[PDB]
DNA sequence: TAGG
């Protein structure tokens, strides 16, 4: 498994440049921005899973990530 | 920075 963990994105990350970001990084697998509009914890980051592991093996080298508007810490997710 |  390759999954990255964005912490601290944006009031709402779109996706789509995760998606050219993260894509252009390699190939992605999915993108999960999690939102919560009933208490709108302090998760306010992303989560990106790519379907190899070059872009994972990069990200969890950057400190941090900047997409497109957004920029986050990503350290290789778990789910 | 932690979704589901």
């Amino acid at each position: 498994v390759k999954k990255i963990f964005v912490g601290g994105l944006s009031p709402d990350t779109p996706e789509e440049k995760i998606r050219e970001y993260f894509g252009g990084f390699g190939e992605v697998e999915s993108i999960e921005l999690p939102m919560d509009n009933k208490t709108n914890k302090r998760r306010g980051f992303c989560f990106i899973t790519f379907k190899e592991e070059e872009p994972v093996k990069k990200i969890m080298e950057k400190k941090y990530h900047n997409v497109g508007l957004s920029k986050c810490e990503i350290k290789v997710a778990m789910s």
